[PDB]
């Protein structure tokens, strides 16, 4: 019977987070389900208050959840959130691990929006991948959120601009799997990587799987990723996806990507499918 002080009560776990556990909790008073992540205050290095005052200052931005509250309580330093719904990973597993081409286009608009808004807010994510990416519920099924900051790094000031330096021997963060070439070479992440993600994470949902799946290891997967030409990654598939990546691999560090662009590359060949826009993704339809 563990309770986070008096206010809400601890359930299972529901989630792992790049740093801590995220547990289903219910706010008593409320009688309605949230989110909860503890941190122990004797932790060595603390993020979880740093972490939530990104959400907050990302909030109000679309598909960005929403914190209750954040801050100490006995020995945790605690973040709870509103309930949100499965990840793609999660919806992809149930779809049979492939999705239609409808619904890879519906998501990527959403995705590059949310990594859009990110970015106009002074960082970047730095693990853009298929957990990372929510269903809301309710009326806000349609919707996809971005979460997890526990990466996310500010690459330029606020109030002058001035993008962070380029750096080289960066040791890898992020998943390997859905990694831009220049992170597998030690480079200083900025906004090209986060879109450059994005894309393995389009061809991911539209192939099942990635060439560099299923293979030291860290060498290894570059060596194929850097071995697979993007014509070869995307055969068989709409050339925008091809498109997208070969664009994202263009870009050079500081450069800000046209997020217009490349949203009206999918936009465009939506209307050529002639698909309905009516937000009705593959796992609605089971
Ligand atoms: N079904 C559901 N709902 C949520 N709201 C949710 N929230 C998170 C999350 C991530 C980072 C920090 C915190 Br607090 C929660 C998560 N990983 N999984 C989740 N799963
Ligand atoms: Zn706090």
């Amino acid at each position: 019977e563990l309770r986070v002080g008096n206010r809400y009560r601890l359930g299972r776990k529901i989630g792992s987070g790049s740093f801590g556990d995220i547990y289903l909790g219910t706010d008593i008073a409320a009688g309605e389900e949230v989110a909860i992540k503890l941190e122990c205050v004797k932790t060595k290095h603390p993020q979880l208050h740093i972490e939530s005052k990104i959400y907050k200052m990302m909030q109000g931005g679309v598909g960005i959840p929403t914190i209750r509250w954040c801050g100490a309580e006995g020995d945790y330093n605690v973040m709870v959130m509103e309930l949100l719904g499965p990840s793609l990973e999660d919806l992809f597993n149930f779809c049979s691990r492939k999705f239609s081409l409808k619904t890879v286009l519906l998501l990527a608009d959403q995705m590059i929006s949310r990594i859009e808004y990110i970015h106009s807010k002074n960082f970047i994510h730095r693990d853009v991948k298929p957990d990372n990416f929510l269903m809301g519920l309710g009326k806000k099924g349609n919707l996809v959120y971005i979460i997890d900051f526990g990466l996310a790094k500010k690459y330029r000031d606020a109030r002058t601009h001035q993008h962070i330096p380029y750096r080289e021997n960066k040791n890898l963060t992020g998943t390997a799997r859905y990694a831009s070439i220049n992170t597998h070479l030690g480079i200083e992440q900025s906004r090209r990587d986060d879109l450059e993600s994005l894309g393995y994470v389009l061809m991911y949902f539209n192939l099942g799987s990635l060439p560099w799946q299923g293979l030291q290891k860290y060498e290894r997967i570059s060596e194929k990723k850097m071995s697979t030409p993007i014509e070869v990654l995307c055969k068989g598939y709409p050339s925008e996806f091809a498109t997208y990546l070969n664009f994202c691999r263009s870009l050079r560090f500081d450069d800000k990507p046209d997020y217009s662009y490349l949203r009206q590359l999918f936009r465009n060949l939506f209307h050529r499918q002639g698909f309905s826009y009516d937000y009705v993704f593959d796992w609605n339809m089971l």
